[PDB]
This record gives C-alpha cells, structure tokens and sequence, in this order.
C-alpha cells in the first residue's frame, strides 16, 4: 500500500516549514534525503522492505545530524543508525534466546509480547534505550507495519499510529495546534495548548492517546 | 528472494516423478499450474505477499484436485492434501475470522518449538495454510514469526496445534524432506494403487502419522542445537 505516503508528504511539508519559523537550529539538523541506493543498502543489510511511508520519510530527511530531537526531544535517526540499531537489537533478541518482566500490548495482542523482535525497525530514539518504530511482525489483533513503542522501559509496547505517514502527521498537527512551547532557539517539548496544560514527556501523551483511542473503540463489536 | 525457490522446482521434479512411478493415480490428482494472475487475485483478496518458493510451487501445481471420486481425496503429503489456491484463500479468511473473534472476546497455554519461533497464539491473520487434514489442522508459512523464527518458516497450526512447531526454513527446504522421505522408501501404499502412509524403513519402523514424525524431528533437531 502507498498507505500513509500521502500524509508522510504533508507531515514533512509541515515540519519543514514549521522549524524553519520557529526553530531554525532544530530546522538545519534535518539532514539530505536518502538516495534509492542507500536505502536499497539498508533493505538488503537487514533482509527487510521498508514500508512505502517510511522509505518516502527517508528520501525527504535522512534522519537528523547534529543533534536535539525534532519529536519534542526525541530524535529521528538516520538510516545508519537504523541499521545499526536494528542489529543492536536483533542481538539482544538472540541472548534472550540463548537463555531460555511481563512483556505486554495495548491494544491486547496487537504487538508481540517480547522485549526484542528482529521486524521491531526503530525510527525514533531517546537516545536513552527507547524507541518509536515500524512493526513488520504484528501479533494476531496488529496491522503491519503499525508504528509502536519499545525498548528499554517499554515492558508494555503501545501501538500509537496504523502507520508512519499518520505518526508523522498526528506529530505535525501537534505542532500546528500550538502543543508546544521552546525552553540557542531553545529546547522543543510539549505542552496540550487548549488545556493550559504544564510540560508532559512526549512518550506519556503518546499512550495516554493510545489508551484513550482503545477505550473509546472498544463499545463497537 | 533466490531462499527455497530452487529448492521447490527440485523437489517437485522428484515428487512428479516419483508419483508417476509409484502411484499414477495421485500423480493425476497434481492440479495444472496456477497463472500469474490467479496468484495476483489471491494476494490482493488477502493482501500478503506469498514468499518466492510459495509462488513457485503454485506455478507447478495449484494443490489437489481429484474430480473423479466420490470419496475424499488421497492427500500427498501422506494423506494430508496440498490445497489450492481457492482454498488457501478461503481457509486464510476463516483462520482470520477466527483470530476476529478470539479479539473479540474477553484454548489452552498456546507454545513453540523451537520456543519463541511462532507466536504463543492460536491464530494469525499470517499463517497462509497449504496443507490441510480436513479436520482442521494444516502446515503453512509464518508471515509474523516469534522473536527467534524465521520470515516464512513452515509451521504447524490448527484445531490440535496447541503447540506450533517449525519444520521447515522454507517451503522449498519443506518439499525437497517430503521428496526424500519418498526417495529412502519411508513410506507403504495401503489399500481396500493404494493410501500413502508414513514408515521409517531404515529402521523397520511402525506406520506413523506425518504429523508426528515432524514433531519428533523438530524436537530433536531442536535439542540437539541447543
């Protein structure tokens, strides 16, 4: 599916023209596209396809380079680091296997309960062991390549978008709506702008929405 | 990618071969090839790409058939019937309705061997069936596997299948052991050319179920790996 493509587009179209107004140190660490070769590179180190979304994401920024993170904090990494973390985790997962906290999902089922998964391919770090990510191996209540939370502190995955195109859109109409506030330009966090809301970690609104949207749909069978 | 698909035109090559020797009259029931198209149409009504070796294996045979007969079909796979396209289709859509209403609602403990290969789960929308007993059991392709599978390994999974089990790295690794179990002579056509069963001749073995002879194997290869 070119599912989530189109929003992939206008999500950067919006970011890009939103740091450049607003912050444009953050806007400059946005780094050139990949080409098709490097991605093609990448696919083939893995033994994965990327996503139509997020090879469109990565031929219109090639992560950021310093580098503070463009999603409040967070930051969007290269394909390198992609590859590189990938493999990092594909080895956690074989010493899990080689020896062998309750691993969950919300939704139920949706993501596999295991702490590592070599399909897990991480888009976003905190650079502290977390990730958001595109899940090439959904469990039996998923959708490919829906776009989750794991790592280091994620005993529990969320699913927080169907796919990278609305990831990347929900995150641009955040900034649109005025969900933030600048602490050099200076630091990007969040803040709900409606609610005069204080500063929240952006993982935090992430699943709160996450368990907001499943409550709300689970009346309808 | 080039990962079983030669493989597949071996064993097929093999298993053609050696029903036209053996038993003509299950050689007959190996369907004409599937078209490109067919395959196309099947993909988009269950949106998933079927692997290489899988495609392959259509355009040689699109399952079994055996129009004339009024009384089952003799299933290849020493009775279990490779299905056709129309069938794994169907079935694929009834395993998902299935997996539809297990979310749905608020099945013992769900297993691997290897463990972690496949998910702990009693139905994926990604198991493709190929083979089937007809009583709700079937070896297919994992499109979601566990933290330690492999993308397109063969598996167990049905009815009885509370613990699924990897048989096979690829569809093609999956017919060429079919092809040379049949080639050591494991095997009896019983009758009333007759039924094909199971039996391990090297070592003067009893009749088995296929079943059970691939549990075991994975078992052992499983053991003695770790």
């Amino acid at each position: 599916s070119n599912d989530g493509v189109s929003e992939t587009l206008l999500a950067w179209r919006h970011i890009d023209f939103w740091t450049s107004e607003h912050n444009p140190d953050l806007n400059a660490t946005l780094s050139d596209p990949c080409t098709q070769n490097d991605i093609t590179h990448a696919e083939e180190d893995l033994e994965v396809s990327f996503p139509n979304p997020v090879k469109a994401s990565f031929k219109i920024h090639d992560g950021q380079e310093d580098t503070s993170g463009l999603f409040y904090g967070f930051q969007l990494m290269t394909l390198d680091q992609v590859v590189a973390m990938t493999q990092a985790w594909r080895n956690v997962a074989k010493n899990l296997n080689k020896r062998s906290p309750d691993q969950k999902s919300i939704p139920p089922n949706a993501v596999q309960p295991v702490y590592a998964h070599p399909a897990w391919i991480p888009l976003i770090t905190d650079n502290a062991g977390n990730h958001i990510g595109v899940d090439l191996a959904p469990g039996p209540n998923g959708k490919y390549a829906q776009i989750i939370t794991f790592g280091r502190d994620f005993d529990t995955k969320f699913v927080i978008a169907e796919n990278w195109g609305e990831f990347l859109l929900s995150f641009a109409n955040d900034l649109e709506a005025g969900n933030w506030y600048l602490v050099g330009d200076g630091e990007l966090v969040f803040r709900d702008k409606k609610s005069n809301g204080p500063i929240q970690d952006y993982f935090e609104v992430l699943k709160r929405r996450t368990w907001i949207k499943y409550q709300l749909e689970r009346p309808h069978r």
